[PDB]
């Protein structure tokens, strides 16, 4: 537990919260609730409300390990971003197997509408739609997009609404990092159009899976996204090959820059615990202390 809290500090900067991902299995180990406890307020499952963990066999559906997040979240005052409910990896096969059109409908709506009704009320946002989009800003062909087609998106986002209105509704994506990269401009077009079409999409999450260096140009790509004109953005899975203190003030920065940017999600607490752990990407080290970079935030902040 670094002495000072960067949740703190990003509040005391007018923001919602400053978060990481968890789960139980680093919950329950380490040092990493005590550092969440002490330096965050808000949380991501890195994994345990994803369709493999949630719904493994159709109908059947295995809530322990987010029930698990969820409750923890709850008992320690921690927002939680419910992550993911349609996307095309970590799919069972028994979705990606599926054809018809009616039958596929019908299965991502019950799965939409069974966890967020599960946790209706608890949820602050939910990262509805992942990875939708090619790096040429088409649509990626997903077993979704085959079979039900281009009204996936809008299908998936109506049914979330109407789950749970309260939770922010978010579609996010990787490489949205810099201003001039066709990923960018393509989400912003398409989240205008569909919100103007009717689809309730209130977030645009930018992942922030950086190389070193990449940090700079978030101080322009930020902004681009915001102007869909989404009620909130979100940097919603930080980390940084290398950790260098510049990459990390920089996210920091264009999030404080962006008046709709809510908040900032690192994805992970400890570097040996990174799903890019050779790299280093993280704001503790394998000793659970606070790296330069965590403290260079702190500062800025300050």
């Amino acid at each position: 537990q670094a002495a000072q809290s960067v949740d703190q500090l990003i509040k005391a900067r007018g923001k919602v919260y400053f978060g990481v991902a968890t789960d139980q299995n680093r919950l329950t180990t380490g040092k990493n609730a005590a550092i969440i406890q002490a330096n965050f307020g808000q949380v991501t499952p890195e994994n345990s409300m994803k369709w493999d963990a949630t719904e493994p066999s159709q109908g059947n559906f295995n809530f322990a390990g987010a029930d698990y997040l969820v409750n923890w979240a709850q008992q320690n005052g921690k927002l939680i971003r419910g992550h993911t409910l349609v996307w095309h990896s970590q799919l069972p096969s028994w979705v990606s197997s599926i054809t018809d059109k009616n039958t596929l409908t019908n299965v991502m709506k019950n799965h939409i509408t069974t966890l967020m009704t599960r946790y209706k009320g608890k949820i602050r946002a939910w990262d509805v739609v992942n990875e939708a989009f090619n790096e040429d800003g088409s649509l990626r062909q997903t077993v979704f997009l085959n079979v039900i087609g281009e009204d996936y998106i809008p299908i998936a986002f109506q049914t979330a609404r109407a789950a749970d209105p309260n939770a922010k509704l978010y579609i996010n994506d990787y490489n949205l990092d810099s201003a001039s990269y066709p990923k960018t401009q393509a989400i912003v077009n398409r989240v205008k159009k569909w919100r103007a079409a009717g689809v309730p999409i209130d977030g645009i999450g930018s992942q922030t899976h950086l190389s070193a260096g990449q940090g700079a140009g978030v101080l322009q790509a930020l902004p681009l996204l915001a102007s869909a004109g989404t009620p909130e953005v979100a940097i919603t899975e930080l980390d940084v090959a290398g950790a260098s203190p510049t990459d990390y003030v920089n996210v920091v920065n264009a999030c404080l820059n962006v008046s709709s940017c809510v908040g900032i999600t690192v994805w992970g607490v400890a570097d040996p615990d990174s799903w890019r752990a050779s790299t280093t990407p993280l704001l503790f080290d394998g000793n659970f202390n606070p790296k330069p970079a965590y403290n260079a935030i702190v500062q800025n902040l300050q």
